């Protein structure tokens, strides 16, 4: 029996994500497995474009297909607001706009199914230039570290989040691709509303040599922080 959402969090837990996405008309399954480990912020999956060929890369998914594996500081857990909605869930929505070409919208539901943290997703992208970095393929295979700043939405009872990615892109440019997130509990239950924070994200991206499918292996390392107030020095 547990009285807080956080409490499932304790150890590891199995993780599943499913996606369905339709970019430019191409249609498009994902099927994700793997595990996560909140006490040291880490998740570990591995992913298989099932339908066939994945028609955009890899990278440009990677936001979206698991806040909730976050380490939150003891000092600071009581604004972890996704591991508070558990086992119920949360929905996860985003427009992600790529700047000079398409955009993706997302809708995800992640919650517990029996012991596993299930991240069902539908992603839509619209407008992308066939040659441009995301359907022309001309994204590196990585993703740096991002900070991603999270405030309260209280009358949603949930959390809006914005971040702005920076794509490496081959010939030495950058793609941004600006991420605009909300997100609301399943469950009718109370939820943590936090202060205003931080997700430290980093993420590394690979290839199992033993697979012949389209496919990414995926490890992030995720740890929550407060923030600074910055001030111009001549103020100092």
């Amino acid at each position: 029996m547990v009285s807080k959402g956080e409490e499932l969090f304790t150890g590891v837990v199995p993780i599943l994500v499913e996606l369905d996405g339709d970019v430019n008309g191409h249609k498009f399954s994902v099927s994700g497995e793997g595990e996560g480990d909140a006490t040291y912020g880490k998740l570990t999956l591995k992913f298989i474009c099932t339908t066939g060929k994945l028609p955009v890369p890899w990278p440009t998914l990677l936001t979206t297909i698991l806040m909730c594996f976050a380490r939150y500081p003891d000092h600071m857990k009581q604004h972890d607001f996704f591991k508070s909605a558990m086992p119920e869930g949360y929905v996860q929505e985003r427009t992600i706009f790529f700047k000079d070409d398409g955009n993706y919208k997302t809708r995800a539901e992640v919650k517990f199914e029996g012991d596993t943290l299930v991240n069902r997703i539908e992603l839509k992208g619209i407008d992308f230039k066939e040659d441009g970095n995301i359907l022309g393929h001309k994204l590196e295979y990585n993703h740096d570290s991002h900070n991603v700043y999270i405030m309260a939405d209280k009358q949603k009872n949930g959390i809006k989040v914005n971040f702005k990615i920076r794509h490496n892109i081959e010939d030495g440019s950058v793609q941004l691709a600006d991420h605009y997130q909300q997100n609301t509990p399943i469950g009718d239950g109370p939820v943590l509303l936090p202060d205003n924070h931080y997700l430290s994200y980093q993420s590394a991206l690979s290839k199992d040599p033993n697979e012949k499918r389209d496919h990414m292996v995926l490890l992030e390392f995720v740890t929550a922080a407060g923030i600074t107030l910055g001030m111009d020095e001549l103020y100092k």
